């Protein structure tokens, strides 16, 4: 059964709420990303108006087989009216294709879903600007002050300068990247491009990168392993045998491995700064671990929430334990109390 901050009152409407079966009462599922916590029952059988971006859109009908008819793409920054309710998407600053959700009820309640975000000054430009919001359906993977991490510029910074220093050195050295969903493509599109090289991968990964509408990504990727020295390769392979495995597939054309494993915050990060991270070594193959986010740190989050001054936050992340959920409403009342709203 689908469970409340899933639910947009006073609508037909479900946001993210795909495997609970047939939801009483709703005639629109939105869907605010491709990752699959939240199209987690979606298929080709799926027979209810599915409301996305255009990019989510083409994740659906080409990687998950959802029919044409049912796929219903909006346009980002545009006033949108669905089953007689004004709606409009805006860039989440989060994967390729990911949206939150400004609604406009019919008793003129106004509700924000963030889905999941990197909240940015940027926000405070957007559509946003110009109304009131009554209700925030907030992403709060990392509402508490122990979760810092850098900006994504100076995290890319640190992988090209790091991966071009080490192939000059070594021109037979071979960069690694791993993947497991999508998002986060900056970090192997950065280093192949310092390389002078197209990034080799999977069939099945070219597939899911040719429905992001990147600007002339043919030019960018490939599935010719051979002719590119920065190869994708599936998350789980990033440990020393995996790596020793992939280098002895090569045929001898490269005699070391660099490796980068992009995630969310390590604990790590209340210790080191980016400049000072080391990688783990065996032998020929060197892993970074880089603490790349598509999720807000507690400061922009913080910032956003008092930009915005809802009159309530509903968390949709963290929300299972009585302790998660008593420290991020002492952090709203903190924020609320500090601003004046
Ligand atoms: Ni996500």
């Amino acid at each position: 059964t689908c469970p409340f901050y899933k639910k947009i009152p006073g609508t037909g409407f479900t946001v993210d709420a795909f495997q609970y079966g047939v939801v009483e009462g709703c005639t629109a599922y939105f869907l605010t990303h491709f990752h699959s916590d939240h199209y987690a029952g979606l298929s080709k059988h799926f027979t209810f108006p599915v409301y996305c971006s255009e990019i989510t859109g083409n994740l659906l009908k080409n990687k998950l087989h959802v029919q044409e008819q049912y796929i219903h793409p909006l346009p980002l920054d545009t006033e949108c009216i669905v089953n007689g309710v004004k709606v409009v998407l805006l860039d989440a600053n989060h994967c390729p294709g990911a949206v939150m959700i400004l609604f406009y009820l019919p008793n003129g309640t106004v509700i924000l879903h963030t889905g999941d975000f990197r909240a940015d000054p940027s926000m405070e430009r957007s559509l946003l600007a110009d109304q009131k919001v009554h209700m925030l359906y907030l992403d709060t993977t990392y509402c508490s002050p122990e979760y810092t991490f850098p900006s994504q510029q100076e995290v890319i910074r640190f992988a090209i300068n790091t991966a071009f220093e080490a192939v000059t050195l070594n021109p037979h050295a071979l960069v690694v990247c791993g993947t497991y969903s999508i998002g986060k493509e900056k970090v192997f599109l950065a280093i192949a491009d310092v390389l002078g090289s197209k990034v080799g991968m999977s069939q099945e990964k070219y597939k899911t990168l040719q429905c992001l509408n990147i600007p002339e990504i043919n030019s960018l990727i490939t599935t010719d392993m051979c002719s590119s020295l920065v190869h994708l390769l599936p998350m789980m392979q990033i440990n020393f045998k995996g790596l020793q495995s992939h280098l002895k597939k090569c045929g001898g054309k490269y005699n070391q491995i660099l490796a980068f494993r992009p995630t969310g915050w390590t604990h790590s990060n209340k210790f080191t700064r980016i400049a000072d991270v080391i990688p783990q070594t065996k032998g020929n193959i060197s892993i970074y671990g880089i603490p790349y986010s598509e999720h807000s740190s507690y400061l922009e989050m913080k910032r956003f929430v008092q930009w915005l001054k809802p009159q309530k936050i509903i968390p949709t992340v963290n929300v299972g334990t009585w302790k998660s959920r008593s420290t991020m409403e002492k952090y709203f009342r903190e924020w609320k109390l500090e601003a004046g709203y």
